[PDB]
């Protein structure tokens, strides 16, 4: 048996574009998400969010859902332009509601929500004023983080700033595979030192309007072995939480990501980094995947290996999760961390018998779970543990073709169908842990 620690916080998380649809509704300004999508050529089968899981009119089902599973946790998005249409300047009071009544479902049932202030719907609107590139959007930030936290930090005590920033600037302004759909090296390094000042103005604002709250911030990270016996180094300090978390905890980028892009960054930008070092709460660590690494002359390629794969073709790397959280309190000792996603893509499929027996998933999940049991064994301070993701949803560039949910969701009906995973998983809750 692998018991967790008393009160260990289990959750499901989601976020807003990718369930919601409805994006126009009730006076909501349009996303870059929004454009991007209905963009031809830019996501798969030309799938948009204005559906989605229709979450936007069936989220007390789906609260239903987390509270029947017994799950303790809610970790989901609110969308910027629901909220302030055009950015800045005027509030939506319908984009309000909307999250008010979730809020107050969640808390009724005992759910704690944990809000997730950017989850990559950035306002077309700041879009148009050149959004996470222009250094005008960590007052922008500021200003919404602050709408927030008036309006719901009375119940809402669990923050985080940013979902993935890595992904945001890198996948959304060099790769272009992402909105706003940008290719340019500079803007996308511009983004990454943006995301950070806009995160930290928002933690300041937190500090003056939430005097009982904890905040933090949430990065993707990849398991990263050199093919044979640096190129690793590299992979782990740009793509990884030290990217990000070096500027906040020691007040510079790291050192390999220097040598990298440093002709890349602003020109003065040690003059933002004392701001920056805002002191977190917590660490949130997003993980799904390993990858065996090579030099080549970013001067790194991904060398395919044997190993089980999800839909997404992710290679199955159950130790990452310990070593990633082995790493952080490393390098970098944060009073608390928690896995903010974890989880996989299969092709599932409803059986005669009207289930889902996604033992794959259930497989991925016990494996990933055990590992992090022993970060924790071995003094990681891990207080949570959230699977992506409560429902299959729109799978960003992907579309509705890759499904991560522990609850399946039929499009032609909307009808949710709990998977084994979801069984599985609110009996590791209920018993909190293995068994």
């Amino acid at each position: 048996v692998k018991k967790f620690p008393e009160g260990f916080l289990w959750g499901v998380a989601t976020a807003s574009y990718q369930i919601e649809g409805s994006p126009l509704a009730d006076g909501a300004g349009m996303s870059i998400w929004h454009t991007f999508s209905h963009t031809p050529g830019n996501v798969k089968n030309g799938d948009t969010g204005d559906v989605a899981c229709d979450h936007y009119n069936r989220w007390k089902e789906d609260i239903e859902i987390i509270e029947k599973l017994g799950v303790k946790a809610y970790r989901f998005s609110i969308s910027w332009p629901r909220i302030l249409p055009e950015g800045t300047g005027r509030v939506n009071q319908k984009g309000l509601d909307f999250y008010n009544r979730i809020i107050d479902t969640l808390l009724e049932k005992g759910i704690t929500p944990f809000v997730t202030i950017y989850h990559w719907d950035l306002p077309f609107a700041l879009q148009l004023k050149g959004g996470w590139a222009n250094r005008e959007i960590a007052d922008w930030f500021a200003e919404y983080s602050r709408v927030l936290f008036e309006n719901f930090g009375d119940r809402v005590k669990n923050w985080i700033t940013l979902n993935e920033p890595w992904v945001v600037a890198i996948v959304g302004h060099l790769y272009g595979v992402h909105a706003p759909g940008m290719r340019d090296i500079y803007v996308a390094f511009r983004a990454v030192h943006n995301l950070l000042r806009a995160h930290a103005r928002a933690v300041k604002v937190f500090r003056e309007t939430v005097k009982d709250g904890k905040i933090g911030i949430v990065f993707n990270n990849g398991y990263f072995e050199p093919a044979s016996e640096r190129a690793v180094r590299f992979m782990h300090q740009f793509n990884n939480y030290p990217l990000f978390l070096n500027p906040i905890y020691r007040g510079d980028y790291p050192e390999l990501v220097l040598e990298f892009a440093r002709e890349y960054l602003p020109e003065n930008y040690k003059d933002d980094m004392s701001e920056i070092q805002e002191k977190i709460d917590f660490v949130g660590l997003n993980y799904y995947s390993g990858h065996l690494v090579k030099f080549d002359p970013a001067k790194v390629s991904f060398v395919e290996r044997d190993l089980p794969k999800t839909a997404m073709g992710w290679e199955i790397v159950p130790e990452g999760i310990y070593w990633i959280l082995k790493k952080v309190k490393e390098e970098y000792n944060p009073p608390e961390v928690y896995i903010t996603e974890n989880g996989a893509a299969f092709d599932d499929v409803v059986s005669e018998d009207g289930r889902v027996h996604d033992q794959n998933r259930i497989d991925y999940l016990k494996a990933h779970i055990g590992q992090a049991w022993k970060a924790i064994q071995e003094g990681v301070p891990l207080k949570g543990y959230f699977v992506w993701s409560l429902l299959d949803n729109f799978e960003w560039a992907e579309g509705y073709s890759k499904r991560f949910g522990i609850v399946y969701v039929d499009y032609s009906t909307q009808k949710r169908i709990v998977k084994d995973s979801g069984y599985w998983y609110s009996n590791v809750v209920k018993n909190n842990g293995l068994e």
